[PDB]
């Protein structure tokens, strides 16, 4: 409606971009009018920029509906995806979930969010457990602190604690590709 319905996550329809609302700030500059600082990210493109409003400007907002979903594979072209409640398949860009898609497992369950029945983009969750396709030895001496480079079973490469071995099925943090724990058997 207005400026001051902004609040972070809010998605706005602007200059023929999908922008969510990262940060905001309501500015008074104690000479002159009121205005709004947000920094905006590019639902689709993942682009952010950062904009300028005079405050009380009308706005425009999309709804976005979210809906759970299990990733299925990849077709060599687009990532193929099941709605869990519809059980309705479609493609996805292998862009859709940004450089998180590094952490995409077959059968892993997803959130898809859309605009007027369009998917905008995709989340995983937080925490993924995925397993270690290759490390270099475990040292138990912690003999090498310090971390060595580890590849998951999808090609992904985190830094792990120098315990880890080859075959360990470790918890990684999707937000920032980070070591969290090892999964016990
Ligand atoms: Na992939």
């Amino acid at each position: 409606a207005t400026t001051a319905d902004f609040k972070n996550g809010l998605v706005l329809k602007n200059e023929g971009k999908l922008q969510q609302i990262i940060e905001f700030q309501h500015v008074k500059p104690g000479k002159g009018p009121a205005f709004v600082r947000t920094k905006l990210k590019d639902v689709v493109t993942g682009k952010t920029i950062d904009k300028t409003w005079n405050a009380g400007v009308k706005v425009e907002t999309a709804t976005v509906d979210r809906r759970d979903v299990t990733y299925l594979y990849n077709d060599g072209t687009s990532f193929i995806v099941m709605d869990d409640k519809t059980f309705e398949q479609y493609e996805l860009s292998p862009d859709a979930f940004g450089d998180a898609g590094r952490f995409l497992l077959e059968n892993m369950r997803v959130q898809v969010s859309f605009h007027e029945g369009e998917a905008l983009f995709g989340e995983l969750p937080v925490s993924v457990d995925l397993r270690v396709e290759h490390t270099d030895p475990g040292l138990q001496g912690d003999r090498s602190g310090g971390t060595k480079p580890a590849t998951l079973e999808t090609g992904a490469e985190i830094q792990v604690p120098l315990f880890i071995e080859t075959g360990n099925v470790l918890k990684v943090d999707t937000r920032d590709g980070s070591y969290l724990s090892r999964v016990n058997n």
